[PDB]
Parts: structure tokens; sequence; C-alpha cells
């Protein structure tokens, strides 16, 4: 193999600008690392600059330099949806064809009539919500009624909450599979069905760790797949491997935050493995693109890049790092979704001892999988081309 480690970071939904088609999904104007460095005064990201961030694309405080670390592109998402799984998905060489929902109102009467339907139980709620406030909402009528609380958020997720004293457990994952069968389907394509059971009274009820999340998985096998299947270590950190519902990962790192991600990046730059470490960094999207926080955003970003330096300094000369993004998600943007915008790609090894180049413009996410399945020598995906042999 050229490389014997490959580090892929996914800075979730930090979009370096509107997407040729953006039209088509109201994204026009779109513009998350631009907009927040605006926000800023100028961002401070000195070590993402020195990767070649700024000769992608100069925005305030971000600069070109004369002679990028690594090599720097951006890219293009070819699938039709703007979401974390399609985005993922396709980065891994796949391509999908049926966008994942959000529900901004709820979810339509038919897939909640044919939900009590099937499970003999009246739904409430019934809307975007954080776990908190519809607990307090509606917390006392669902332990009163015997109701589900159905609950969506920013993302595509399908949540049912209910009080374990009053639905057993058991009956609410029951209940779930139920759900995750019906929302297989393009009306109502949910990416994460969600059992939220809670405990408590009324003016204090609290979520348990019996949560259990119902994911699809991907729409095919991916470079994951076929690097575990040719017995390479694939080390998921974050959440990664929910993301790809466990398919391909051989080893799995949760972490609370950004930094907690950086720290677990790190542990696997300390370990002696073979093939892919996969990292999300998922705070950027979670906590501050869909909350509409630009500073929030901005300070998450100039935290994350400050990390940088360990990262490099133990960067082997068979390492390879790779860092992108998934989606846009625009903090100075109407509503609450996503947007669909080009993503940043920079590609870095010490072993570039004269710097790097800028790469053709990247048509489809899934030239980073082709990238790594050429690089360990596994079946090219049906999508994707390699820029291994440009490094
Ligand atoms: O605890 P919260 O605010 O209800 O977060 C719920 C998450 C947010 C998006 C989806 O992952 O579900
Ligand atoms: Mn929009
Ligand atoms: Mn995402
Ligand atoms: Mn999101």
């Amino acid at each position: 193999n050229k490389y014997k480690r490959i580090f892929l970071v996914v800075m979730d939904s930090v979009g370096i600008g509107e997407a040729p088609d953006a039209e088509q999904f109201g994204d026009l104007g779109s513009d998350t690392i631009g907009h927040i460095a605006e926000h800023m005064n100028g961002l401070q990201m000195p070590n993402m600059v020195k990767l070649g961030l700024g000769n992608i694309r100069e925005m305030k405080g971000i600069s070109k330099v004369e002679k990028p670390l690594g090599y720097y592109t951006k890219m293009q998402e070819k699938s039709t949806g703007k979401d974390t799984m399609t985005g993922h998905w396709e980065i891994m060489g796949l391509y999908i064809d049926t966008p994942f929902q959000v529900f901004p109102e709820g979810f339509p009467k038919e897939l909640l009539d044919e939900l009590e339907e099937k499970t003999g139980r009246k739904i409430i709620g019934n809307k975007p919500a954080s776990g908190t406030e519809i607990l307090d909402e509606l917390g006392q009528e669902q332990m009163e009624t015997g109701s589900l609380i159905v609950y969506t958020a920013a993302d595509s997720v399908l949540q049912i909450a209910a009080h374990e004293e009053v639905v057993p457990l058991d009956e609410l994952y029951k209940i779930c599979k139920i759900a995750r069968e019906l929302t297989l389907d393009e009306k109502y394509m949910v990416g994460r069905v969600i059992a939220r059971p809670f405990v408590g009274e009324p003016g204090n009820f609290t979520r348990t760790p019996n949560r259990h999340d119902y994911a699809l998985k991907p729409f095919g096998r991916t470079v994951m797949n076929e690097l575990k299947d040719s017995d390479y270590d694939v080390i998921a950190i974050g959440k990664i491997s929910d993301i790809y519902d466990g398919e391909g990962v051989t080893e799995s790192l949760r972490t609370k935050s950004n930094m907690d991600g950086m720290d677990k990046l790190v542990d696997t730059l300390n370990m002696d493995f073979t093939g892919l470490s996969f990292l999300n960094l998922v705070d950027f999207d979670a906590l501050f693109g869909h909350r509409r926080d630009p500073q929030g955003y901005g300070e998450a970003l100039q935290e994350y890049d400050a990390r940088l330096p360990e990262v490099f300094a133990k960067l082997k000369e068979d390492d390879l790092l790779l860092i992108t993004a998934d989606h846009g998600n625009d903090p100075i943007h109407p509503g609450t979704d996503h947007t669909r915008e080009y993503v940043p790609l920079l590609a870095y090894s010490p072993s570039m001892k004269e710097g790097g180049q800028e790469l053709p413009l990247r048509q489809t996410f899934a030239d980073i999988g082709a990238t790594v399945a050429e690089n360990f020598g596994v079946k090219m995906p049906e999508y994707g081309t390699s820029f291994l042999n440009e490094l």
C-alpha cells in the first residue's frame, strides 16, 4: 500500500459555498464557512490555512498560501439529498437517489394513522422538539393515557417517548420496529427511529439510558464493507458507526464533543493499525448549524483548528490525513435544514515533501471512497474516481 493508515475526518456540515444545484433545494446564497467568517470578522484557522483551505476559496481571515502542506480542492455532491446519511454513504462509494425527509411541521396524518392502527395506541405531539421540552409538555398526559409521544427534530428522525412504568420497555422497542418498517417508504423516509423511554414524575422527567436507535443500512456495500472483508482495520469514531449502521466497522469509539473526537483521533494515531480511521465531528451540525448560531459555530471551528498541530506531529510518512464535510448547514440561512453546498477536501501526508497542489474538482463525494479502495487494493466502488495517483 502507498499508505498504511488513512485518517478521514468529516467536519459535519462544514460547507464551502452553494453547490451548482442549490436552487432546487432553496439554498441559493448559502455559504457555511463564508458566512461564519463574516460573522466572526475573520475566522482564525491558521492550521487549516497551512493545509491550503484558503487555496480552495479565500474567505474573511482565511487566505491562500504559496506552499500548502497538502493537496486541496472541493467536492460536489451527486446524490439527491443533502442529509448526513446521504453524504456519508456517498463518501464511502455509493450513489443515493432517494433523499431522507425532514419534518418541520410534523409527520403526515397517513403515517401516524398506520402506526396507531398497527400498535393500538394513540399518538400525541407530532412536532420538532427537544427531549426536555416535549416531556414537560406531554409527559403527564402520556402517563395517564398510555399514549405515545411521537416527535422529530431538525434532522431526519422519528422519536417515540414513553414512560417506562406505563409502557414496558420491550413494548416500546416493538413499536419502534413497526415505525422503522413504516418509514421505509419514500413518502415518509426518516433516517432514524429512536426509542426515548423516560422515567420520573410531572415536572421532573428524565430520559433513560435505555434509548435505542433504529437506523437504515447503507443502500449498497460500501468501501468500509470491502476493507473489513479484506481484514483491514476500520475504526469508527463518534457518530460514524451509527451513520453506517455498523456496516464495515471493526472497532467503534464513542465521543461526547468535538474535543473528545479529536482526543480519539489522537488515540488512533497511537494504535498500530492498517486501514482506516474515520472521525465525524458532529457539534458543528448538531449544536450550531441547526440552531443557526454562527458565533458558537465560529468558536467551534477555531477550537478544532487549534487541535490540528498535534495531529500533524503524529502523522507518519505512510499516513494520509483527509479532511472534508458531508454537506453544508449555513447558520445564517432561513429555517433549520441543511444547505446544498460544495464541501472542502484537504489531503495531507508528511511524505509530501514539496507540499501539495490543486486537485481537479471532485465530481462526487465517492472519489474519497475510490481513493481509499485503491490505496488498500480492495474492490473499487461503482462510483467515484480515485485521486491517489495525484498525491
Ligand atoms: O436531546 P435532544 O435535544 O432531543 O436531541 C435529539 C437529537 C437531535 C437530532 C437527533 O439526533 O435527535
Ligand atoms: Mn434552504
Ligand atoms: Mn452531516
Ligand atoms: Mn444535521
